[PDB]
C-alpha cells in the first residue's frame, strides 16, 4: 500500500521498536524535551545546548495571539468541537500571517509548535469563562506552557515531565489520515497552513484523533476493576468497538503504550482518581485474554491526561499541538520530492443514460 | 484506490458522465442547481423538486454576523483560496452539522452561500464596503456575478456562467477529492472535510490553471507575438498551462463546450483580440507539441469576458467543486472503506543516543 518514501521515522522491520531520524523513541521520551524533538523534526538534527537555549527562546517569543485572531476565537461558541476551533484558528493565522514564499517553511512550522497551545486555550477560557487571559507567559518549557494557560498557574515538576514526554510520543507516526492529507495538499504547491489545516480536518475524525477521549468516557463508566472486567465483556459480546486497542500498523506491541502506561501508574497515587489507572490495567488484561488485542498509545494516554488535571474535551487539541511538528516535517519533505500517488477511482455506477427532459422526470 | 458511482471518463479517455448524464446535455439544457441537485441527491429533479430546490438556496444566501467579522478582519492581499477556506471553516463553527443526518442541509448551504463568502470578503477587503448578500436573483450564476459586479448581467453573462459550474461540478477522483475522501474516511464532519479540499485545491499545480493561462494569454497583443512566445516557450523545455491530460487521450470534452463561450462573448468584449491570441496559441500547440486545450485554457478567457478578476478566477472553482467534493464524502460515509497508506522508509539505521552533553 505504498504511498510514497520518507527519511522522518520508521516502525521497525519485523514491526518492532519505533525511531524518529533513527533515535529510539524509547531514547527520546526519556531524556528529550519536546522542544529538542521538534528541532530535530523540524530542522534534521539533535540540537547542542546552545542551539536548543536559542530555539526554546524563539518559540517563548511567538506566544503573541494576533488581535483579528483574538477576536475569531472570541466568536467561535463553546459548544463547537475544540478540534474545529484548532481548523479556524490555523485557518485564520494563514490569513493573518500567510508563508508566502516556501523559504518561510521553518517560521511558520515554529509559530504554529509556539502558538497552537494558545488558540486552544484563549478560546476555551474566553468561550466557557468570559475572560480574555494573557498568553505571553515566561514558562521555559512548551509543556509547562499549555499547562500554564489551562489551568492558570504554574505546572509541578512531576505534570511538566509528563507533558512533556506525552507530546513527544504523539510529534510523529509515518503515514497515517492526517499526515498523508498534509502531504497530499503539499504536493499541489499549497501553502503549509493549508496543508496543517487540512491535517487538522482529518485528525478531528474520532477513527482517526479521538481515541484517548473515547477511552477516558470508557473508564470513566466503572467503579471497580470487576465491573470493568464485566463490562468489556458484555461490550464485546455486543461486538461493539473498544477504542484504544490494536494498531493499522502494529502487530504485537505499540512502543509508546509502555512510555505512557510508566507515567500513568507515576501520576496515579497523587490524584484524586487514582483508582482508574488499576480499572484501566483490568481493561487492557480483558482485551489481551479475550481477543489478543494490545493498547496502543491512546488508551493510557488517556489516565495521563486526565491526572494531568486536563478536560477530556481538550485530549483532542493536544495531538494538534504535538503531531504538528511531524506534519511540518512531512510536508517539507513533500516540498523536496514531489511525487504523489494519483488516487483513481474504479467506476461502479451507471453507463451513459439517453437525456431525460424535464419534462418527462415522473 | 476506491469506488465511485458519481463520475467516470469514458471507457478509452472519451467523453465525461455525471450518474450516467453525459457533460454535453448537462451544459446544454441543464441548470447548475439542477446539476447540484444530481449530484447532492443522486437524480435529475422533477420540474416541482428543481423550483423548490432553486427557491431554497435563494433563501439560504445570508451571511452570520460573526462570519462577517471574520471576513472582514482577512487582508486584501490575502490569496481568496484562503479566504475560502477560513470562510468554510467558520461558517463549520457557526453552523456545525451535528450528526450526518444534516448532511445535506449543510451541503445545501455550502453551495448556496460560497458566492456571497467570496464576494463579501472581496468588496469589504477591497472597496471597504459592506454588501448585501440577500439579493433576489433566480439563479445562482446569475447571483454570483451580480455579488461581483454590483449589477444583473445580460442573459448571455448568466449562461455562460452557468455552463462553467456545470463544467467544474465534478471530475472523479483528483487530489482534490480525495481529500475530501480521506477526511471523511476518519468520520470528520462535512466542514472539515470541504476545508480539507479547498486547501487541497489552493495548489496551483491543481486549482489554478485557468489563472496561470490568464497570465499567459496575457503577455501577447496579437496572435504573432503569442506564436513566437510560445515557441521559444517550448524550446525552452518549459511547460505550458491548459494543454493536455492524465486521463483523457484526443480531446477534453469539456473544453468545446468553455470555448464556444469564450467565442460567443469576444465581440462584446473590450478585449475581444484575447480569444484570437487563445486560439492562435492552441493551434501552436497542436502543430508542435500534438497536445490539445483542457477545460482551464478557455475558462480563462470566458471568465475573463464575464468581468472576473484574474485573481478571482480560483474560487469559483470551489463554489461549483463543492457539489462534486459532497457527493464524494455522502458515497464515502455509506461505503467507508479507504486504503491505509504505508511509506517506504529511506531514512538513517538506528542510532546510538548522543547525551546532549556530547553533542558537536
Amino acid at each position: 500500500q505504498s504511498a510514497g518514501e520518507t527519511s522522518i521515522a520508521t516502525v521497525g522491520k519485523e514491526g518492532h521498536g519505533l525511531t524518529y531520524r533513527g533515535y529510539r523513541i524509547e531514547d527520546l521520551a526519556a531524556n528529550a524535551t519536546f522542544e529538542e524533538v521538534a528541532y530535530l523534526l523540524l530542522k534534521n538534527k539533535l540540537p547542542t545546548k546552545s542551539e536548543l537555549d536559542a530555539y526554546t527562546k524563539k518559540l517563548v517569543n511567538l506566544r503573541s495571539l494576533p488581535p483579528a485572531l483574538k477576536d475569531t476565537l472570541e466568536r467561535i461558541p463553546a459548544s463547537s468541537h475544540p478540534m474545529d476551533v484548532m481548523r479556524t484558528g490555523c485557518s485564520m493565522l494563514g490569513n493573518l500571517e500567510p508563508e508566502n514564499g516556501f523559504e518561510n517553511e521553518q517560521n511558520i512550522a515554529d509559530r504554529l509548535v509556539a502558538i497552537f497551545p494558545a488558540i486552544q486555550c484563549y478560546w476555551y477560557h474566553y468561550s466557557h469563562h468570559g475572560k480574555r487571559i494573557d498568553t505571553e507567559l515566561d514558562d521555559l518549557t512548551l509543556a509547562g506552557y499549555f499547562l500554564h494557560l489551562l489551568l492558570g498557574k504554574k505546572a509541578a515538576q512531576m505534570a511538566i515531565d509528563c507533558m512533556n514526554a506525552s507530546l513527544i510520543l504523539y510529534a510523529e507516526h509515518e503515514f497515517n489520515a492526517s499526515t498523508f492529507a498534509a502531504r497530499v495538499c503539499s504536493a499541489t504547491l499549497s501553502d503549509i497552513y493549508s496543508a496543517v489545516t487540512a491535517a487538522i480536518a482529518t485528525l478531528r475524525g474520532p477513527l482517526h484523533g479521538g481515541a484517548n477521549e473515547a477511552a477516558m468516557d470508557l473508564i470513566m463508566l466503572y467503579k471497580t476493576p470487576s465491573e470493568a472486567i464485566a463490562g468489556i465483556k458484555r461490550k464485546l459480546a455486543n461486538k461493539e468497538l473498544i477504542m484504544g486497542f490494536g494498531h493499522a500498523v502494529y502487530r504485537e506491541r505499540d512502543p509508546r503504550n509502555a512510555i505512557i502506561k510508566s507515567w500513568a501508574q507515576k501520576l496515579a497515587p497523587n490524584a484524586a482518581d487514582g483508582y482508574l489507572f488499576d480499572i484501566s490495567d483490568a481493561i487492557e488484561n480483558t482485551m489481551q485474554d479475550e481477543k489478543k488485542l494490545f493498547p496502543n498509545l491512546d488508551f493510557y494516554s488517556a489516565t495521563a491526561y486526565h491526572f494531568l488535571n486536563i478536560p477530556t474535551k481538550l485530549f483532542t487539541p493536544i495531538f494538534v499541538m504535538s503531531r504538528v511538528t511531524g506534519w511540518c516535517a512531512h510536508i517539507f519533505e513533500q516540498r523536496k520530492d514531489n511525487r504523489i500517488i494519483r488516487p483513481n477511482a474504479d467506476y461502479i455506477g451507471p453507463e451513459e443514460q439517453g437525456w431525460v427532459p424535464i419534462e418527462k422526470r415522473r
